């Protein structure tokens, strides 16, 4: 798969994080985030898809050397952090054609895993609204533990 980019983008309290919803497949929360253009260089693709789903320009915080990174059935997701964004900035996507809304989430009340269905003796998981930001949420917790404390 082609590889994506994006942000994970906190507040100044460094407590909540900037979801965004959109439609169909993409029904649920997740960061923004999508998939690179041919030549296009990854921080110049975060910034893009950032900006195209929020209306925020990161280019000027940016930082090279700090970022989540994840190998999802073989395709790689990049997300550069973002700390200490005003929580009255305001937002707007490009189009509402692909964002249904946008949201500040509290970090520690975020679900680090699904939950499995053991009460029914039935395999799996159960649905999850939050499950694109899911897998992102503990390396988040501890790369803010590493970096701040
Ligand atoms: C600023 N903010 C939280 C939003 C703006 C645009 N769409 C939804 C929410």
């Amino acid at each position: 798969g082609v590889p994506t980019y994006g942000a994970i983008i906190l507040d100044e309290t460094l407590e909540n994080v900037l979801l965004v919803q959109g439609y169909l497949a993409k029904s649920g929360w997740g960061f923004p985030k999508g998939k690179v253009n041919k030549e296009e260089a990854p921080h110049d693709c975060a910034a893009r898809e950032v900006f195209e789903e929020t209306g925020f320009d990161i280019k000027d915080y940016i930082c090279k050397d700090d970022y989540i990174e994840l190998r999802i059935n073989d395709q790689l997701a990049r997300l550069y952090i973002i700390p200490g964004i005003p929580k009255d900035t305001k937002f707007n996507p490009k189009t509402r054609r692909e964002i249904r809304n946008i949201e500040w989430f509290s970090i520690e009340k975020l679900p680090c895993h699904r939950n499995d269905m053991t009460p029914k003796s039935k395999l799996g998981l159960a649905p999850n609204k939050f499950f694109m930001a899911i897998p992102f949420i503990r390396p988040l917790r501890d790369w803010l533990s590493r970096r701040f404390g």
